[PDB]
């Protein structure tokens, strides 16, 4: 509808500038007729989301590489893909001009953009605040009676999320995540540093800190916001240690598994909360499956998990085979979902690497090993940051996939945003991943899935440097022959014509 606006920064490629005027954009969703695919085309050297269609072929003459696509064999089916609200985000949206927080809102949640529908949401604070508050600040509150929303939920976070909610045309779900309890329920009285509840798990300070999350779920219920699902703690393992230095809330394995099964479990089982699911772990894959058979082996928290939260941290490596593999062949009725990820964290990285179509790669590589390891979902960080990567209260900037600069009015689209988009906007919810198998090696990454209403989307990212011809088979409906440039991702969509073998 309107195509990006480039700029560099001096990076390997550009971002694209919207203000309180333009803002690059879709037209509304179609579909191309039976007989035609689209394509949607971004790259290093400047494409961003480009459209152009061309025709499924009966026939193939060729010998090079083909990816068949095999819509038969099912895998999991998705739940969606969205990022998060934190206080950070929306001081840098709400810092912008209604015009561009409207662009910016519309480029993430509307058909005309990348189709999200997975917010995130910190209960109270974390390090992408300014503030450091509890709901329940004031000590020995057991019953909390004073627990309360402030104003950066009420006049801040709240009404964000009902915009966007009134652009999405896709039901949106959110997901909230606390990081500390009220400091009085710790054992080191602090929000930050080495600590935990205190007490034992069944006892009042449990009892009350999982009343907590039922009083933010009625808090926001009351603002018309309902939750799809809570994680039991944003990354537990944090608060086991020594000198971490922000908002924490330390649990072993076998301290979830009892905060969940005595407590946390039976209290949103007994409030009328009752659907919103409860994930497990909401940290680091490296945890698993270690910590999945620690909390799923008990049969008494096995009955009240939905899910295993899982996060990335793309400026590191770890394992994905004997992480989220093993975990999927030791407990294939439990979902994995991936609740944050992040690039730039490392204090010696850059954190806002303006047009850097390295960290685009990282997100869409992550995204393809992620649906490859069965997992459902995919939510990004910050929704937005300045352009040092903050604000935040201990200065532990990282990067964002759009980046508000508010002495111009002005908001970037980073290639992460881009590379995300490929998978958000062509993947509605309950789409399925199916297998598609390559004819010979080759360097491409891909992944295939099969929407709800059977329409296939591919994805192909290639990270290396050369042109590769390809050819996708369809089985039940032809050849889409193509090419994937160097440094360049591809989404691919079509209809699927009933036909018998
Ligand atoms: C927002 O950005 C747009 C796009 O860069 C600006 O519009 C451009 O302005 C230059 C300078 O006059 C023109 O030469 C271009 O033709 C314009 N492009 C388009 C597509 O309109 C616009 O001025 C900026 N708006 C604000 C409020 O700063
Ligand atoms: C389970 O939830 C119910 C909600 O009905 C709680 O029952 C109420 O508890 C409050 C005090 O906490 C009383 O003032 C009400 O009279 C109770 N209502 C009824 C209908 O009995 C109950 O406390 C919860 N149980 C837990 C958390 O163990
Ligand atoms: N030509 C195939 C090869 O390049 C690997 N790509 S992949 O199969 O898509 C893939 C598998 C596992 C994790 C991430 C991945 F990207
Ligand atoms: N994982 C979420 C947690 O709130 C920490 N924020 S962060 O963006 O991941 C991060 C940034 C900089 C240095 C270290 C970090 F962990
Ligand atoms: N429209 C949102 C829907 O839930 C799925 N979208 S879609 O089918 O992948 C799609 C098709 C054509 C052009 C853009 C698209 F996003
Ligand atoms: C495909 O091949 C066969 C001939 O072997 C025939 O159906 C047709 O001529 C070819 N072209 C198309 C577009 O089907
Ligand atoms: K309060
Ligand atoms: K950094």
């Amino acid at each position: 509808a309107r195509p990006c606006i480039p700029k560099s920064f001096g990076y390997s490629s550009v971002v694209c500038v919207c203000n309180a005027t333009y803002c690059d954009s879709f037209d509304p969703p179609t579909f191309p007729a039976l007989g035609t695919f689209s394509r949607y085309e971004s790259t290093r050297s400047g494409r961003r989301m480009e459209l152009s269609m061309g025709p499924i072929q009966a026939n193939h003459t060729g010998t090079g590489l083909l990816l068949t696509l095999q819509p038969e064999q099912k895998f999991q089916k998705v739940k969606g893909f969205g990022g998060a609200m934190t206080d950070a985000a929306a001081l840098n949206i709400l810092a912008l001009s209604p015009p561009a927080q409207n662009l910016l809102l519309k480029s993430y949640f509307s058909e005309e953009g990348i189709g999200y529908n997975i917010i995130r949401v910190p209960m109270a604070s974390c390090d992408f605040s300014i503030r450091t508050y509890t709901y329940a600040d004031t000590p020995d509150d057991f019953q909390l009676h004073n627990f309360s929303l402030p104003e950066e939920d009420t006049k801040l976070k709240i009404p964000l999320i009902h915009r966007a909610l009134q652009l999405a045309q896709r039901p949106v779900s959110l997901l909230a995540s606390p990081w500390t309890s009220p400091t009085w329920l710790k054992t080191n009285g602090a929000v930050n540093g080495k600590g935990s509840l205190k007490g034992q798990p069944g006892d009042i300070y449990h009892q009350t800190w999982a009343r907590y999350f039922v009083k933010f779920l009625d808090a926001y219920a009351e603002h018309k916001l309902q939750f799809w699902a809570v994680t039991a703690e944003n990354e537990p393992s944090a608060g086991l240690l020594s000198g971490y230095p922000f908002q924490c809330l330390g649990f072993t394995p076998e301290h979830q598994r009892d905060f969940i099964a005595r407590d946390l479990g039976p209290t949103l089982a007994n409030s009328t909360h009752h659907n919103v699911r409860l994930l497990m772990l909401d940290d680091q894959r490296l945890l698993l499956p270690h910590w999945a058979k620690v909390v799923l082996t008990d049969p008494e928290a096995a009955k009240y998990v939905h899910g295993i939260a899982v996060h990335w941290y793309l400026d590191f490596l770890a394992p994905a085979k004997a992480t989220l593999g093993e975990t999927h062949r030791l407990f294939p009725n439990t979902m994995l979902f991936a609740s944050e990820a992040c690039v730039g964290s490392k204090f010696w990285e850059q954190s806002v690497r303006l047009g850097s179509w390295d960290r685009g790669m990282q997100y869409s590589h992550s995204i393809i090993t992620n649906l490859l390891y069965h997992v459902v979902g995919w939510t990004d960080w910050n929704l937005a940051l300045n352009p040092e990567g903050g604000p935040n209260w201990v200065r532990n900037f990282v990067d964002s996939p759009i980046i508000v600069d508010i002495t111009k009015d002005t908001f970037y689209k980073q290639p992460m945003f881009y590379h995300l988009g490929h998978f958000s906007k062509f993947i509605p919810e309950g789409s399925q991943r199916v297998g598609l198998v390559a004819s010979q090696k080759n360097d491409l990454d891909a992944v295939a899935l099969m929407h709800p209403d059977g329409s296939a989307v591919v994805v192909v990212l290639n990270r290396s440097s050369k042109d590769v011809p390809l050819t996708i088979k369809d089985p039940a409906v032809g050849f889409l022959e193509t090419i994937s440039p160097g440094y360049s991702i591809h989404t691919y969509l079509w209809r699927r014509q009933h036909h018998h073998h």
